[PDB]
């Protein structure tokens, strides 16, 4: 009953992530700062059996088997959290995600009417990027759920884990979650162009084989969704193509030409109010010199054509958004410029 | 048992750096230097095994036991904390013990430059310390820690083997984990670690392949990682950590170098000048769009080329611009600048230019 | 009866001045005398003798490990006697063993026929040391009185990691700690691993077998410590290039920067018969690095530093090998023939003798 | 399918290697099908394959047609392959060449009197 009571301080609050752990008060983490709950601190007996007090008895023995437990549970009326338990300095600790369910609109999340002409693509490879938290999972809910609206195709994702449910629409949508559903990545990828998929989400592009998955699927025909942690255009295409041989970049390089549609490199802000975050984006939308600069090597370049297609393609950069989002008082000038790649352009484009 | 307390209080009351337990020997404390032995009969096996697994866990001792080697650090309430290593010598148990201060070193006690105190500051990416063991690696992380505690609001979790320094809450929430107690293994932490919820990871030393994948990971998925290898330069620090890959998976290493590279803080530890204490040397690499190219293209001889004019603007510093400094401030002697230069003809240009 | 004639056997041994003693079947005991094995006056051994004698100085466990493998590697001591080092195997279907003596008594430099620059080694606060040649040379020998001047004089920690310890150094002024390796620690990596946190001042290593206790050693010797190790190697110049050789060749430049700033001595030993027939005497090349040598290391000019060895003997102690056999010449410890036998260079040692 | 009158001449081959590369995609297990239809057409040997898994199905004509799937027929390309040479093929379809222990079954099937068939991920002839 009291696992129940910070779970829905968590909740209320609108927090992300509760952590508990010995000689400190529990603390809750809202628009990605730490905030101590006003509350005496937690010892080695309190967090045991906080803890303990949201496991099943199976999970007791996993636990304290390994000096670890990854878990999800629901608390009726409330939410499902997701869970890890761990042991530091000989007492047991424990970190406790929220797992969101309702697909916002993309409005509601701040992208910009582009984004909305993405989920119309009907073949090609889409990447959507970013540091962890950095709403990249909302996005693509947003955009796969327009799909699902509007077509009359087969969707497939695969995750790990699922995290927004797609029940289906005019689309058929499977859902496989990596470690159930399918062994791995790698398995459910092997098997994906035989289950006739139209749209295709196969998460990061983490290794070498995945990102040759997502080119094939791309220039194969399908409408493909991945994911970088990458922060910019520039910066996430040439994550792809340097993994790859010398040897064999002109092909991944020509490859990409082709089936790249959209660049998404996105960043959650603190906003100016001091209650929740904001979105900032830099969307790159190929036009044939990009894609032009691409098959050539000059990806140095591409930048430079970022800054002249805002009004005709819906391109954006960082700077501009930032920009944006500088005038209409969202964010401070501090947070801004500390976002900013490049903060001389940035203060000519705010004196300009 | 209450002997041990005993050795390691009239260690610390004495002013002695180290306690040494061996058979056939009185307990010796190291005094300024050289070892002096107590007014006590000399130890025998018995002694040495009894006293050395006084300040033992049975998960410690089960390991010691397996090995015939242990590193281990342990407190005593009210004096002080310790770290400790227990060996065999001929068929015998033997133990050295260092004292681990309370207090955390200032940048400025520790002789660091502004640039370090910067690094605490990264919101993302990589920070690599690097030396030989003992050159003060832990004492520059626990400054960075310890600060990055102080000013932020933020999630720092450490894994150690062991935990030296303790970082108790202050605005951050810090956990630490020691390996083979609070978790099993460093594989087994940084399985999870990205399931925790982190800001700030301490993952110790880049001792094999798969830390450095973990490593490059957490930084590159948004997190402040640090990590520390044996190395004196930034070149080698780099080249260790690609060349240890196999040749088809280097690219890869190299894109995530390239892109989550912050600062590479190389140490060494040399004698005063005068004669009493030591001043840290420190070789200071901070990547320019310029550098992560050179990363990403394979071009590592030129990341040293780009160094050594960056020096004011960024607080970039090589060893033998820092060497350069002692030399004028007179800290050091000609035969050391020049015994640590990777390159003493560059540093003899730079003193009669 | 039968412990009884193992112990007659090896006190034989001891009281001979033999350096080992073999048994094997259908042979008498042999014993080795300044290297050349010698028959005591008895009757030839069969099996059971073999056997018995080997097994009077065996434990039950390593009789046990004996027989599982057919292979034992041992130490024991005879109270009142000596230490032994003893090997048990077998062939043609029967037990032999060979043993050797391990001496209580460390000689002095003057008695080994060490020159008066090797003192000074011993008090070296850093650096590494090497002491090569071929097997039987001399050279724990004159590990162990460097060591003992070492743990006579100061009050410091010596660490020696041995495979396997031979002479054992009681604590003097020094703490000694002794780490024999596949009993005290698993190998010299494991014990290299940790002996930076065991707050060494002298470390020996052993023969640097491999890159990582050449790593080690450098290691030891960069941070402030004085490091011994050994090499098989004939001269200063065939050591330093075996040192530097192993590695490969993109990172053959570091190693001879580190050689070039921590080496603080070579010597490269020979025991040579002595002219009378009788005992053996030290032929050593001595290298002491000066500036100049220094340098030649940085700059791959490794097989130029003999020249600079020529000159530097009375200045910095340096002596090259064919500067020894002159002196063993002079004063007749050796022969012509064992002299030349021995001189890299017989032309050079030629014209030093009409001189 | 759009291939040259040439494609139609390697059909009629009585031995050696033909090697169809090219991307994941781009119609190389349908090239095939076509060239091995013509065999069975035309033919009467007997034709073996081991495909994972089997995408063109060739009922017998004139050959004996025998089509094994990896993973359910047989445990694997080198388990079909140790015992290719004792089931008296004429014409194999082994795949993509994935390793150096798959090339040497190739090359030795072409070498020994058979037309062998294999895959490769190479774009051009050269670079194959
Ligand atoms: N564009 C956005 N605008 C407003 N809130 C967002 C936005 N994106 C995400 N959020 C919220 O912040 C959290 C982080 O989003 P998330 O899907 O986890 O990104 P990522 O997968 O990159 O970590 C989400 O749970 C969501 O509630
Ligand atoms: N810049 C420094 N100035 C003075 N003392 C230092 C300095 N750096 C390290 N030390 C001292 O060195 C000792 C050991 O350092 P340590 O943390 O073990 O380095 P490492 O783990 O890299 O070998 C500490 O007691 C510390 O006081
Ligand atoms: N300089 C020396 N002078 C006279 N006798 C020596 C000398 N060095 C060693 N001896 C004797 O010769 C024997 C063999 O030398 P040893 O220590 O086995 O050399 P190594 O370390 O190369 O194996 C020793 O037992 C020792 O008693
Ligand atoms: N010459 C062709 N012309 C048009 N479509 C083709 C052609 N060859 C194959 N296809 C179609 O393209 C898709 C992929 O071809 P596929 O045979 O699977 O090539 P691969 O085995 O190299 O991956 C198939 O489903 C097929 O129907």
């Amino acid at each position: 009953a009291n696992m129940h009571q910070l779970l829905t301080e968590l909740v209320n609050r609108g927090g992300s992530d509760l952590h508990l752990t010995t000689n400190s008060p529990p603390q809750i983490r809202i628009d990605g700062k730490l905030l101590p709950l006003d509350m005496p601190p937690l010892n080695a007996v309190d967090t045991k059996q906080l803890c303990y007090s949201i496991l099943t008895e199976q999970q007791k023995h996993k636990f304290e088997e390994n000096n670890e437990l990854d878990l999800s549970f629901g608390i009726k009326g409330l939410s499902r959290f997701r869970g890890n338990v761990f042991v530091q300095r000989g007492a047991v600790a424990g970190v406790f995600r929220v797992i969101p369910y309702k697909i916002l609109s993309f409005e509601e999340l701040g992208l910009p009417p582009v984004v909305r002409e993405l989920a119309e693509k009907p073949r090609g490879l889409v990447l959507v990027t970013g540091p962890t938290g950095s709403g990249k999972s909302t996005t693509l809910a947003a955009i796969i759920d327009k799909i699902n609206t509007d077509r009359h195709e087969h969707i497939v994702t695969v995750e790990d884990p699922i995290e927004y449910l797609h029940p289906h629409k005019s689309c058929v949508v499977n859902q496989r979650e990596v470690g159930a559903d399918t062994k791995s990545f790698k398995n459910a990828l092997k098997y994906i162009l035989r289950q006739d998929p139209d749209v295709v989400l196969v998460g990061e592009l983490r290794d070498l084989e995945t990102i040759e998955a997502a080119l094939t699927l791309a220039e194969t025909g399908h409408l493909c969704f991945a994911t970088l942690h990458t922060n910019s255009a520039v910066q996430t295409i040439n994550r792809i193509v340097d993994v790859f041989p010398s040897y064999q970049q002109p092909q991944v390089r020509a490859q990409l030409s082709f089936v790249l549609e959209g660049v998404l490199s996105q960043t959650l802000l603190p906003k100016a109010s001091g209650t929740g975050r904001v979105l900032a984006i830099e969307v790159m939308v190929p036009n044939p010199a990009i894609r032009n600069l691409i098959r050539e090597d000059k990806i140095h370049q591409i930048y430079s054509q970022m800054q002249v297609g805002q009004e005709k393609f819906g391109m954006m950069t960082m700077n501009q958004c930032l920009y944006g989002l500088l005038q209409k008082r969202h964010i401070t000038m501090d947070v801004g410029m500390g976002r900013s790649p490049d903060p001389d352009e940035l203060k000519q484009m705010l004196t300009s």
